[PDB]
């Protein structure tokens, strides 16, 4: 029965707790939680001890952030794996450079300006994709350039810059290290992610 | 049945839930959260729509948050009343000396050393209650003086400190404004709290 606004707040709890759980792959007794429920809050005598039942929950949080750590690698691995294998695609076609670090870059337009340095601030607009071709950001939303300093982006970004003459325009692709690296809290960017993006460099400016 | 381990994970995971629920005065029917949860992890089509229970939620946090609220600034209140009231009794005491901030003040020993400054550092040992003399502080524990800066401290210790020749041990009485005031995430100290303090200055130094 959801007569009562009692059974519809309890009723919608219970599918929360149920989506959340099934996304997770958790096996659950749905009767047995509500036998659990009703006697701690009747205040009856549970059928297990406080120590019983804090010993099966300290084994569940464990394995459970066993199995997140073991798919965590498990993608890290596989984009890893991805990643070298456009990169070393990648380098025998036409117009790419390979520099020492392992960054690729391949000239579209060629600017007669100044190259920046470290400490310099620059302005760019520029589209950042994956190598699937999802895009995870571009100032072509903003409307607007977008304003830096070379020593606080991306070490991917630090390396090519310091190369730009300004007024280029340049399409570059990034070892996952000299990106975000084995880390993902979220976003479309995982762990162990190479990344291409077009970027162009329209003007550099001294701090002092 | 609590058989298996999935009916004990499971009845742990109620029982947990029962008692939150049950100390935060949720009024919850476990066969109808039952229902919702067993609905949603075998895929079935929920009595209620995604709206719906996303509109019974939001509604249930709101009316929650409203609550914590107005009991914790009736306990703000309270804690302020009985602090004017202590306050209000111990200026008639002996030796008790009053400031224009409302810090109170009481000399058990006098010292013959250096006042503190501002910007310097002292050694001291004290130890800290409530109006009801639960003690939530000491030095007594470490056993061994603690080092701070005067104006790193709570408001009434800058107050006193600055008043204390080395060597003494006063008693003072601080208003909750002169200590953490509307605040209470936890410890033994709630909102709007007047605290006691003994306090022994063993030694004072300079910055430069
Ligand atoms: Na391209
Ligand atoms: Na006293």
């Amino acid at each position: 029965s959801l007569a009562t606004d009692k059974d519809k707040l309890s009723f919608s709890i219970g599918a929360d707790l149920g989506k959340n759980f099934k996304n997770q792959g958790i096996d659950v007794n749905p009767e047995a939680m509500a036998k659990g429920m009703q006697d701690a809050m009747s205040g009856a005598q549970l059928a297990l001890t406080e120590q019983q039942m804090k010993d099966v929950l300290n084994k569940f949080q464990k394995d459970l952030m066993a199995k997140r750590t073991a798919e965590f690698n498990k993608k890290a691995d596989e984009n890893k794996v991805k990643g070298e294998a456009f990169l070393t695609e990648n380098k025998n076609k036409p117009g790419v450079v390979v520099l020492p670090s392992g960054l690729q870059y391949k000239v579209i337009n060629s600017g007669n300006g100044v190259k920046p340095g470290k400490s310099d601030t620059v302005t760019v607009e520029y589209t950042g994709r994956l190598i699937d071709g999802t895009v995870f950001d571009s100032t072509e939303k903003t409307g607007k350039p977008a304003t830096f300093q070379v020593s606080q982006v991306i070490p991917g970004w630090t390396e090519a810059l310091q190369l730009m003459p300004a007024g280029s325009t340049w399409e570059i692709y990034v070892p996952s290290g000299l990106a975000y690296g084995p880390r993902s809290v979220g976003g479309p960017i995982g762990p162990n992610e190479t990344l291409i993006f077009k970027i162009h460099l329209i003007s550099v400016k001294k701090s002092s």
